[PDB]
């Protein structure tokens, strides 16, 4: 009984064409050890052309404590095909012991209020239920343990 490990599962009933882009997530504890959410970080991964700071952020709800202990924050991913922007969901306080789960539910958008394009986002999942995600990754202490990067 040595190990951490995280999972997560997300849908977004979105159209292809939104002005907000959903991230709200769900993530289990699929090891043998709690996890303390201050080590832990989430990427959903996208394509855009403008700049990170010409969008904005919103965590609306988060099962573990207040919306206010999860932190988001835009970065760039440059030289890869699949993506080149990134929102990095970061966490003041939270727990998870294993075989729990935790919700979070949050948007971004763009400050000018034009829509983005989710066809060509590597984390866009448009679906209705929830299924494992491959392509949100998660960490705990920077080390990845859940998804495959762009
Ligand atoms: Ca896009």
């Amino acid at each position: 009984g040595s190990h951490m490990g995280l999972k997560i599962q997300y849908y977004s009933r979105k159209p292809h064409d939104s002005a907000g882009i959903d991230f709200s997530f769900r993530m289990f504890n699929t090891g043998n050890e709690a996890i303390d959410l201050k080590d832990v970080k989430v990427r959903y991964y996208f394509k855009e052309d403008v700049s990170i700071d010409e969008m904005n952020w919103a965590v609306y709800f988060y099962s573990l404590g207040s919306e206010k202990d999860v932190q988001c924050r835009f970065y760039e991913l440059p030289g890869k095909k699949e993506a080149n922007k990134y929102l990095e969901i970061t966490f003041k306080s939270g727990t998870l012991s294993p075989n729990d789960v935790m919700y979070i539910t949050g948007e971004f958008y763009k400050n000018d209020w034009t829509k983005f394009e989710q066809r060509d986002d590597y984390s866009y999942n448009p679906a209705d239920s929830y299924s494992d995600w491959k392509r949100m990754t998660a960490y705990i202490s920077n080390k990845l343990v859940w998804g495959i990067e762009p």
